[PDB]
């Protein structure tokens, strides 16, 4: 039973070993890999990473956010979690030209694409009902009708809607496979900082197969987590290799308290990460 | 160092390995295991599968319809290729509800996706000039202008054409990565046939980089295959077994004996491969 954080650690380990200089978008330098996979067993097990802590509280709400369908920053921001905020401000807007958005606006973004994939986008208050592709409830139907199905995807990258969004989608499409009562979800990040992001998004669409599964019936089975450009800050390099020595801790629990039957019901309390023991710093 | 084609059949050997049982839309039954990913360098060599030819005359032709955004099956047909053809017979679009159509109307497929992403669909032969997003030549223009770019994403993937399709892409998305005057590409295949589609896309993918490199002026590096619902059809599993002692042969070579400018531009007759000795068809 070789510890799962084990297959991510490796990947730094390899992006060290193998990588090469790739600079990003401000000119700040990393080193970098494209194209990497991983697998992790969601079976009694909940892969929120050990080996450094997870905002796990900001995991949920903004799951739960994305869920909702919700765009404005400030829903998500309210409960406690300020990670999109900083997107949605007013500076921000003007900038790229959104002049006209009330502040908090991120525009067609997650929510968005996963409940009306292909409505035209308005304002992020205008009643979307019955308009777009409702992608997440089609992918939880599928799943309970026709489970063999390989087509059970979930996508946000909307070309068109690209220039309208704060920023594009990191997380591009996901796939859900159904075998043996098992519920497994392989993710597509087209770019994912090993680093801080990553750890963070093998937790949110961890979460997310849990409740699917929880939803259906089924049992979490795997997820595949795969990439694109996997890279690290080269100013982290240190940081990091303190890092890799570290020995994993096993794995918390995700446990569902209430039977939710429908997605848009889960609330926040109705989840209890357990036995969430990571090494401090 | 390693042979390439090591990977293809080492999945192939993993899917009979682990491959569980799972039916398809025919309850075929079949091998399958869900998320893999296979590495081919594109560096002076073609990965131009050797165990077992494959019809390049398809991968070639293909492609080129695509880069056309011909969505009429006749059209690949008459170029000396039928597989795209079955789909658009006429018992079969009848049998989706699709009777307006024309015989060979294949529906906002491939081709349509990279040319005219979000352009509201009609039918084989209408004119989507200034349409959708031409996703290919918006990837090659930042090929060019900004290698760096985490967001190099051609999707072939739309809920909302899904329903006017015959068959829903198998090729979701992919993307192009550059890094030391290299082009690199991902391609998310959903589902795949291992021992009759895959070595087709492989190649048809790696064609598509070794073109857009020529045009950007970069160089092929490394092509990476994953997979979603990657099976081995239950038939299929004893043909596999020898084909699977076949010692492969070194990867033939593309050569791009022309030189080209835009990408609408290429030709059949464009391209040679030199080293490509099958094993026994
Ligand atoms: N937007 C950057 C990539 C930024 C990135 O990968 N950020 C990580 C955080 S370090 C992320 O977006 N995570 C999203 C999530 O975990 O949901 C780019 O493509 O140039």
């Amino acid at each position: 039973p070789p510890h799962g954080e084990l297959q991510y650690l490796g990947q730094i380990q390899h992006i060290l070993r193998c990588g090469v200089r790739k600079d990003d978008r401000t000119g700040t330098g990393t080193l970098s890999v494209f194209g990497m996979q991983a697998r992790y067993s969601l079976r009694d097990e909940f892969p929120l990473l050990t080996t450094k802590r997870v905002f796990w509280k900001g995991v949920l709400e903004e799951l739960l956010w994305f869920i909702k369908g919700s765009t404005n920053a400030k829903e998500l921001s309210s409960k406690g979690v300020k990670i999109w905020d900083a997107n949605g401000s007013r500076d921000f807007l003007d900038s790229l030209g959104f002049s006209t958005r009330e502040e908090g606006d991120l525009g067609p973004v997650y929510g968005f694409q996963w409940r009306h994939f292909g409505a035209e986008y308005r304002d992020m208050e205008s009643d979307y009902s019955g308009q777009g592709v409702d992608q997440l409830q089609k992918v939880i139907d599928t799943i309970k009708t026709n489970p063999d199905d390989r087509r059970i995807i979930m996508c946000a990258w909307n070309p068109r809607d690209l220039p309208l969004m704060a920023l594009p989608p990191c997380h591009a499409l996901c796939q859900f496979y159904v075998v043996n009562s098992e519920l497994s979800c392989q993710l597509y990040q087209r770019s994912g900082d090993m680093g801080l992001g990553v750890p963070f998004n093998i937790a949110s669409y961890a979460l997310l197969t849990y409740m699917i599964a929880h939803i259906t019936g089924l049992k979490p089975g795997d997820f595949i987590h795969t990439l694109g450009d996997a890279h690290i800050y080269l100013n982290h390099i240190e940081p990091l290799k303190i890092q890799l020595q570290r020995e994993p801790r096993p794995f918390p629990k995700l446990r569902i308290l209430r039977k939710v039957e429908k997605i848009d019901d889960f609330k926040a309390e109705d989840f209890q990460i357990e036995g969430y023991n990571p090494h401090p710093t």
